[PDB]
């Protein structure tokens, strides 16, 4: 298992997102399912011309699956995955102008449920999860296990679980008091307001 650190400004955003009082949490499945879009939109188009990036599997949609037991919410896609390059460094490097950009508008005046318009909207999880951990495919690398309960680090790790061919599991290890996320009437209610028009197949698994 390794350890790192993460930039300065990323650690700041996330303690932002833990800090600041902010009621309107729901925006967090918008933003993890429109990242699961572009992911999607991703490896479509690279198929396009390279069919066989698609031989680790056809199916392009999103599942989002709640369990009580675990208090976990994951939400599954089949996407072009992360490299572990992306998991150490690439999504880090992107998301620091990102960040600033938000940081800046909200000084400005903007709130916690535009960070979506600064492509950081990966860490509004935060929002209702105490621990983030993220299972990713690409497909010319293995299977990665990244997890994070803030706190300034993040780790990484070769994923010995079920392979999953090719994707992206963003597993939501929910807070105490942010149980309602587990509700499949709270999901639909949330996903028919927000993301109503994504171009993939969403499936609410029910427990
Ligand atoms: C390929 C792909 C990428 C993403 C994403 C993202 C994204 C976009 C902006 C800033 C930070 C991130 C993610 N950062 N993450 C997620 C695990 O390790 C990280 O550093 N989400 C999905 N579902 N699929």
């Amino acid at each position: 298992v390794e350890t790192f650190a993460f930039q300065a400004e990323i650690a700041q955003l996330m303690s932002l997102i833990i800090n600041t009082f902010y009621s309107n949490k729901e925006i967090f499945l918008r933003e993890l399912i429109s990242n699961s879009s572009d992911a999607l939109d991703k490896i479509r188009y690279e198929t396009l011309t390279d069919p066989s990036k698609l031989d680790s599997g056809k199916e392009l949609h999103i599942n989002l699956i709640p369990n009580k037991q675990d208090r976990t919410l994951t939400i599954v896609d089949t996407g072009i995955g992360m490299t572990k390059a992306d998991l150490i460094n690439n999504l880090g490097t992107i998301a620091k102008s990102g960040t600033k950009a938000f940081m800046e508008a909200l000084q400005a005046g903007a709130d916690i449920s535009m960070i979506g318009q600064f492509g950081v909207g990966f860490y509004s999880a935060y929002l209702v999860a105490e621990k983030v951990t993220v299972i990713t495919k690409h497909n010319d690398d293995e299977q990665y296990a990244w997890e994070s309960s803030a706190g300034g680090s993040f780790t990484v790790r070769t994923d010995t679980g079920e392979p999953m061919g090719r994707g992206t599991k963003v597993i939501l290890h929910l807070k105490e008091d942010q149980t309602e996320y587990l509700e499949e009437r709270r999901i639909k209610e949330i996903v028919k307001k927000h993301s109503q028009f994504i171009g993939y197949p969403i499936t609410l698994f029910v427990e």
